[PDB]
This record gives structure tokens, sequence and C-alpha cells, in this order.
């Protein structure tokens, strides 16, 4: 049980600009010009009360968190309405690149980012972190060959000596969910892997959504009689008996995001052996600097 | 609404002797022996006609409160320059304390101060009185694991159906003040929690000046440009977390006293995992009494 010192860094909103809207709470497309830096970082802005401790939760699971891919939090600024500064990933969310490319996406790609998730989901393990809304509408893309797992609302920090997190009452994205998770509303780094079964399919059907018309009340009980999802035409038996073990019912007989990580790797490096595909800013952007290379 | 019922005792000036000065109004170390009761009770003594106004206002606000963690005025002498009678506060006020032990304060002091604080300053919010004055300088030190909450100059009391206090004009500690407070010069509990923000952070950073060297004109537009105090080296993120959160824009978005004394008290059960810090009478005493122990 070690103290944990990340640092919280407030901004003044004098010193960041915004420029568009990227959704509509409201996220901004913007530019950060800090203190006295020479630099213009490339920003993400998300613009009661009840909102306001639910986005300082997730401040603060930001702010502790550090990897490659996981989403970085900038800083936060206090303002009535409270904004998350965040770095900017041009081509927004998994789910869409990979819907809005559909067409043009390769083995390659597709077992990188299941290697990048992979690897993502562990830190969060060491970080005794679980992150509860594992899905491809929540992986970024910050370049094509760069991935990075955001959207930390749902995310619970493991206590002490504490393997669960029995949640309480709350909407749930339940067709992502593990079945201890939906019956007994018990969470653990396994039950993250579940969904990571569930994303990984997202990517290998190139968008699809799981159980399509179906109830999430009925869910339950398909999972428990014994279905899963099906196996995409891209795929493998050995990529598909993967998301199988994901969604083994007793949740330690599930890999764990380590071995996860090995076996996409192993894959990545033969890709073709593995799926069977057809085909396989602006202004003065003088002092850009992403993120990445902005640290302190 | 109910009826305040509180006792005002007057206390001739024969019955108390002065001792020694502890500042210079004028605050004199005393003993006070009551009545014909066989006890000595070590007191403080504070010693136009704005003055009196002042002083009397005081006397009741002190009167009518009765906590561990809130100042014990023992009663008033009606003598020509009026005398307020409370208990002795050997250790002095909670700035210097921190101050002139800097070196040799651990996690679980600190962290237990917090915990009074905010116990003194709920017992504060159910009497519906608002202290608008809160301040580690306005904390006294009994023993150095026992707090108090003192000087009620500028406390009020809460009307019937009523929320806020619109003050008039008069001096008033900016620095220490939420931001509604100092524009609108309107004052809540909520008010007071900001307050509560900048004295833990006086505590954790060993008495700094917040925001030394700048000029109170300025305090007001920083706070709404969206700057706070920095993080003090010594704290954990999760301290640090809740003191921004008094430092909230939106008052009804900050915590109550009552959350913030579960919340010190989690982490006061293992200091070190929440600040990281390096090392961690005289005369005839013998019908001495604590003011605790003289009740009536």
């Amino acid at each position: 049980e070690a103290p944990n010192q990340a640092l919280l860094r407030i901004l003044k909103e004098t010193e960041f600009k915004k420029i568009k809207v990227l959704s509509s709470g409201t996220v901004y497309k913007g530019l950060w010009i800090p203190e006295g830096e020479k630099v213009k970082i490339p920003v993400a802005i998300k613009e009661s009360p009840k909102a306001n401790k639910e986005i300082l939760d997730e401040a603060y699971v930001m702010a502790s968190v550090d990897n490659p891919h996981v989403c970085r939090l900038l800083g936060i600024c206090l303002t009535s309405t409270v904004q998350l500064i965040m770095q900017l990933m041009p081509f927004g969310c998994l789910l869409d690149y990979v819907r809005e490319h559909k067409d043009n996406i390769g083995s390659q790609y597709l077992l990188n980012w299941c290697v990048q998730i992979a690897k993502g989901m562990n830190y969060l393990e060491d970080r005794r972190l679980v992150h509860r809304d594992l899905a491809a509408r929540n992986v970024l893309v910050k370049t094509p060959q760069h991935v990075k797992i955001t959207d930390f609302g749902l995310a619970k920090l493991l206590g002490a000596e504490e393997k669960e997190y029995h949640a309480e009452g709350g909407k749930v994205p339940i067709k992502w969910m593990a079945l201890e998770s939906i019956l007994h509303r018990i969470y653990t780094h396994q039950s993250d892997v579940w969904s990571y079964g569930v994303t990984v399919w997202e990517l290998m059907t190139f968008g699809s959504k799981p159980y399509d018309g179906i109830p999430a009340s009925e869910i339950s009980s398909i999972l428990e009689k014994g279905e899963r999802l099906p196996q995409p035409p891209i795929c493998t038996i050995d990529v598909y008996m993967i998301m199988v073990k994901c969604w083994m019912i007793d949740a330690d007989s599930r890999p764990k995001f380590r071995e996860l990580i090995i076996e996409f790797s192993k894959m990545a490096r033969d890709p073709q052996r593995y799926l069977v595909i057809q085909g396989d800013d602006e202004e003065d952007m003088d002092d850009v600097v992403d993120a990445d290379e902005y640290l302190i």
C-alpha cells in the first residue's frame, strides 16, 4: 500500500484557447499555451454538482496514471464549469476509426491494437485500477499506429487487501460486461478482461455492435445458457479462441492482461497467419509539441 | 427555530488573578478561583464602545457554542474595560505551533488536526453559525493532540429561513475567503469550507503564507482566471484533491464539513499513505482543573 504522489496541475483559462467542438458534456479542440514556455500543446478540453464530483473523480484517476497506452490529462481548470484538459487525439475514438476505415485496415494494425490495449490494461492492473467501461468507443487514436485507453468515468481504485469492487446501482454498459458483474455487480481486473474480449470483437468485426437487436435484460440469460458472440469472418481460430477465453464464466480461468500482450504479440509478427483479410492543425505551428513530449 | 438557552456567567474580578501577558487588545494568562469551590482554573483573559459592542457579540456567540473542538468561554467580567474569560490553551495558536515545530510534526498529527477542525466546523453548521474567519491563526492548541476553533469576532448566526449573510463593508481576511464572499460579500457554511481548504494548506505547508507577496486586490482576479494554491510537497494527491474541491467556484459543489471529517478520518488510519514526510503552570497546583472538567 504505497503513497500516490501524482501531481495535479491547475491551469488558468487565460493559458488556453478553444477552437472547435469535437462533441456535444461538451469536448473542444484547443491549444494550450503554458506559463511562459515557448510551447503550444494541442489539447482536447472537456467543459451538477453531481456532475462535479463525477468529473473530479475522473480527474483524480486520470492524474494518477501514466502510460503510453493510457489517456493523458494535462490538468484542470477551476472555472464555474470545471474543465478537464487532455491530450488531443486527432483521429478520435477507435470504434469510429475502424468504421470509417473499415475497407482499408490490415492485420498488422488490428493486432498491434490488440497489443497496445492489453499493455494499457496491464498497467491499470499494476496501479490496482479497474476500468469498468472498456470498449472500442473508449479507445482513442493518437496516430493510426498508436492508441490509448480513455474515459475513466467508472474507474475504481482497488483498496488495500481488496480484490472486488461491489457496485451500487447506476447505468452500466451490459453488453461489454462480465457475467459476475451483471448478476452481482462485482468487478475485478478479470472482469475487465471480459470487456477486452468484446473490444477485440468490435475491432475484428470492423465495428459491429455486440448482440445487435437484443435486450440487455436478455443478455444475462444468454451468457448463462452458454452463448457467446460469434467468430468474426476475419479470424483465425487462434484469435477467436482468445476472445472465447475472455468470456469464460470462471473469472479466474480467463487470461491476464500479461498473457494477452504475449499472445497478440506473437501473432503480430506474422499478421496474415492469424487474420485473413481481402486487400492486406494549421496557423503558426512552430512551437507545437505533443503532450507526450511535454513532461513535468 | 429553537430557543437558545445558553447561560452567561458573570464573574467578579476578585475571583481571578492575572499572571503574564500572552499578547498585545490585550490577552493575559491567569488563574480563576470561583465562588467557594476548591478549584483553580487556568484561563486566558481578553481585557470603544464600538469595541464593547464587538466584544459582547463575541461573548454571545462563544457562550452559545459547546463542543470539544470549539473554544470555551468561562464567563465575562463587567469591569470598565469588559473582560472575556476563556480556557487557557497553553500551546497557543496552530499557525505558530506548526511553524515552531515544523521539523518535528508527523502525518498523524496533521491529519488528526484536519479531522478535529472539521468536527468543530460541522458543529458550527449544526448551530447555524458561520465563522467567517477560519485560518490556522484561529485554531488553538490545548495539547498537541487536541485543538479548538477560536476567534468569533466575525461570526454570524444564520436566521430562521436564511441561508446567506450579506456583509456590509469592513476589513476582511481576503486570502482565506471564498470567491462569492469577496465579490459579493455573501457568506455560507460552504463559504467557510473554502477557508478550511486554505487552513489545511497552511498546515500542509508547515505554515506558509497563502499567495505570498501578492495583492489582495489581485486575489479575486486570479481565483477567477482559475488559479489556486499549489500542491504542497508533503501531499498525496488524495489530500490535495480535497483542498482543491474546497475551492471549487460553485459553492454547492464543495464538500460539507460532514464529508471532510469522514475523508480525513479514513486517511488518519494510514497516515503515511497520504502524507510523505521525512522523519515520520507552577505554584500550588493541587486544585487545578482544566476548563473541560469544569461544567455547570
